[PDB]
């Protein structure tokens, strides 16, 4: 009588939603948490504040001065880190590591663009590129230049980084000069509230910088305009039903998607059992499996080895998953902890049913006791593992998606005369990936498979015995390199280190007489 | 009984369309000329054939080989400019110093493709950018490269362009390894289909690397798929109705558009008449409304200039458009031909009479009977100059555009404290476009007013008397320079010499050990900075 209303941060000010709200609730133990509603806000206002005194605030800073701000989020974020990580444990479900991964992932990526920042200087507009001549003479040139868009940035942000989906699209968006308005997933709204307040609190960025709406997202589409962005994470199902709004289908506002992918790890032809990258091959599968319960988009879905090593990994990967144990996170003996909800367990259920309609259920530690946890409370699935063995007929194989710590293993036929050919076209069977990783013990060799999957992925990551140190690991998302995907991924792009400035810039040629592209140099 | 019926170029072969077609004619004399229909295509098949056979026949070439076909097609096209400088003037009703715009533009615009890909090398991907170290002993890092798609590209072009529409997309989307469908529009596509056939029958790329359809578009999109690409240059109306297709909607196709553009041109306040950067503004703004007949889509069509200078502004353009003739390009005193088409013809004629009922008219030779030809039959339009003395509140100025030989003044209130901050306040009220111009005497002060232009402008091209023998022009779209606009102008992107790959490109980061980044770097290249 009653949990927290989390207010919402629109045009400057704190203003709470009307009705009684939606109840966020721990995952693992069913308590309420706190509650969220967007209910009665006034959208034109928010957008508008946020567009117009937000964003001229912005780009009255140079990129050096925005950056410099990044750089105090990051310390004001590292000295909360203790709040951060309780909120996560009890909304998420998540063991200490796996929270670490949204939160010290956001930080580490929101870090990052400040320091690359730095390095822009203090100038209000990006040179892209050279200057080249248009004349014989060279007395008329050209320069292309970035200029922030004069719009806002829109996140619709997906159920599983809280924090990390904040952050590594802030960083870029806020470095450009563009005003952000982040509307979290409901489910676990709390930790993005909690940090947007704590950022907010600390006045470090202008009033119209930052905004955030959580509850209905009614009415947001709506109020975006032809020089905004918006950038969208989650099903292929609700993108399309984005796509086709009005602001991108007449006013033309840029949009990214990321969405859906059903990404692979392939065993190379030698990397048989008697050498050391099969063993790193069976720990990254079960890593992705159970990191965060399997909720990453970039978690491995399909596993392709040769033939004569199927038996070998099917009882490898059995061993290993034997060993994640299940249960409440706040027990220092869990490996991992719950689903993000009791909705989404029933759904990774059913999507459990149906690839068993075609595939065998190898491993399915469900019958194993959890610790400190009620199976009809809380929202833990354990690991199931499937084995395909006709890849090339199976339906289910490339199309179906289970979003929780579930994988299927599939043998390939390797070509006697690359010995990986089959398993690359079965790859691309997925229809465009985020990314696959790829493991021999032959660094060379991987370079060369490397390139055949990388038209369809939109990140390729090799492991081998000289890098099973310094490897970053299959699913993690560096912010130097680009996230992203074609295809069922959603064709979009993010990341990339400076890569991720285009996306809140607008391009220009601008020629001129040589000297004027001179002054301009001067400034940029 | 009949006019040529021109076969489509489809999965390998040329096929009629079927029924009596649509016909094309002189936008001067009437005539019947050539027919085009797609009726009865196999849809599938021309899709299919072009991204299996001919992606993979692209992609097995490397980049300097598909470069070196491209300069094998300009010689072909530079052999073969008499027919098509015949084809412009007929169907399209250009003198000829107009149709070079269209034919020379787009033979200039691949050989500067040709030339700049024989630099992407002997490779089969590109190089993005160099290695970053992803671990402190430098063992483990990302590099990221650029891979052909592997889908199709469509075009679907605008009448005002044929050939330059076709060649300034197709030669990168060749040099980058994908495989072209263009759908030239109806009404001027005889070149475009001409060019097709000349370098189809040629055998210079191989089978499925570029195809043809003319006619209806109906079934297209339908068959558009999630690897491809498509670039639309046309109406803000029509890409709207694309952009709601499934194609986009649901596959997530890559979508360019090019679209109409109300551009600016500025006056800058130090460029008074008794200076030399006065004249280049007013020739300029004559020859963006004259060359084609204003049918530029980067054509000047919003001139702000000083308050003080807005009557010396007038009365220079009348003077000089009256040297502008009228009538059949067959003629050499005409200076300007016709529209390209007669439909054109009525759409010009009611958007004059809409921007009449909001800004004086300054300038018309309606009355002067044009040379060799009917006004009943042709589609020649004489220059119109309007004159808009409040363009703070004016209703039509900053919305209405009319493609033709038709551009508007307005003054701006000078500040003085940039001299042209409401000039540039003005030209961002077009709501994003192709181009801007500036005008002045002063170098330096260019510079920084292309900036305050440059998030609503695609590109921003200074003119001043240091550069009055060099400057390339306003509407002209250089193809080392970007060419596109935010907002009403598409929100697309093209040319800009090696920035036009990307869209025919799938990216990757590559994350590795140092000797495999060193193996896929062997198989990798990028020009020097
Ligand atoms: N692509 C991936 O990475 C991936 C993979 C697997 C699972 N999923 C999961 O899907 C979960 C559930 O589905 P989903 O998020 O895509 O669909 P969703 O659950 O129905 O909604 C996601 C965000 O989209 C918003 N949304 C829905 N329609 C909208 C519209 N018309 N205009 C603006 N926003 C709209 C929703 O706002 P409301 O609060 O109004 O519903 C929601 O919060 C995600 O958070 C995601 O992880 C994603
Ligand atoms: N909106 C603007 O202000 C704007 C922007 C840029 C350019 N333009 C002008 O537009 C002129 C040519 O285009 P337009 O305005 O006359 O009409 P348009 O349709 O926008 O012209 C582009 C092409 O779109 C094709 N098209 C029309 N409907 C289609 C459909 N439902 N599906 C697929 N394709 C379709 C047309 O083919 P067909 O010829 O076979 O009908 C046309 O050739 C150019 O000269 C350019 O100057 C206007």
């Amino acid at each position: 009588h009653m949990t927290e209303l989390l207010k919402n941060h629109v045009a400057g000010q704190w203003i709470a939603g009307t009705g009684a709200g939606i109840t966020l609730t721990d995952p693992v133990t069913g308590v309420a948490l706190v509650r969220v509603s967007s209910e009665g806000l006034d959208l034109a206002r928010a957008f508008s504040f946020a567009r117009e005194d937000g964003g001229a605030a912005l780009r009255a800073l140079t990129y050096a001065q925005r950056a410099a701000r990044l750089a105090d989020i990051v310390k004001l974020l590292q000295a909360k880190r203790g709040d951060y990580y309780a909120i996560a444990t009890a909304n998420s479900g998540t063991t200490r590591n796996d929270s670490a991964v949204d939160i010290d992932g956001g930080i580490f990526t929101l870090s990052y663009y400040a320091k690359l920042g730095a390095s822009l200087g203090e100038v209000h507009a990006l040179r892209d590129g050279s200057a080249e001549s248009l004349s014989k003479d060279r007395s008329f040139s050209a320069q292309h230049v970035l200029s922030p868009t004069r719009g806002v940035a829109l996140f619709i942000n997906a159920f599983n980084f809280p924090s990390w989906g904040l952050w590594e699209k802030a960083a870029p968006a806020l470095l450009s000069g563009v005003p952000v308005i982040v509307k979290p997933a409901t489910a676990t709204a709390w930790l993005t509230q909690r940090m947007v307040a704590d950022v907010v609190d600390a006045g470090i960025l202008p009033p119209g910088a930052l905004s955030i709406i959580c509850g209905s997202s009614a009415g947001l589409l709506d109020q975006i305009r032809s020089f905004d962005v918006v950038s969208f994470t989650g099903s292929a199902d609700t993108a399309a039903t984005l796509r086709a709004h009005p602001a991108f289908v007449q006013r033309g506002a840029r949009l990214n998607v990321q969405a859906d992918s059903l990404n692979s790890a392939i065993l190379c032809a030698d990397a048989t059992p008697d050498t050391p990258a099969f063993d790193l091959f069976i720990k990254e599968v079960v890593r992705e499996m159970t990191v965060k319960s399997g909720q990453k988009c970039t978690a491995i879905r399909r596993a392709f080895v040769p033939e004569a090593a199927l038996e070998p990994v099917l009882e490898a990967l059995k061993a290993k998953l034997a060993k994640i144990t299940v249960g409440n996170p706040r027990n220092d003996a869990v490996r991992m902890g719950s689903l993000v909800s009791r909705e989404q367990y029933e759904n990774v259920l059913a999507g459990i049913a149906a690839l068993r309609e075609e595939a065998v259920l190898a491993y399915d530690s469900s019958a194993v006791p959890l610790i400190d946890a009620d199976a009809n409370i809380a929202a833990c699935v354990a690991p199931h593992l499937f084995v395909v063995n006709d890849p090339d007929n199976a339906t289910l194989l490339h199309d179906v998606e289970v979003f929780g710590p579930v994988a299927s293993v599939a043998p390939y036929r390797v070509t006697t005369d690359l010995p990986e050919a089959h398993a690359v076209a079965l790859a691309r069977r997925g229809q465009g990936s985020l990314v696959a990783s790829i493991y021999s013990n032959d660094d060379a060799h991987l370079g060369r498979l490397a390139l055949e999957l990388a038209d369809s992925h939109g990140r390729v990551h090799a492991i081998s015995p000289s890098v099973q140190h310094s490897q970053t690991g299959h699913g993690n998302v560096m912010p130097m390199s680009l996230h992203g995907g074609p295809g069922r991924a959603g064709g979009g792009e993010e990341l990339g280190g400076l890569r991720a400035l285009a996306f809140y810039h607008r391009r220009s040629a601008i020629q001129a007489a040589s000297a004027a592209i001179g002054t301009l140099t001067q400034a940029t």
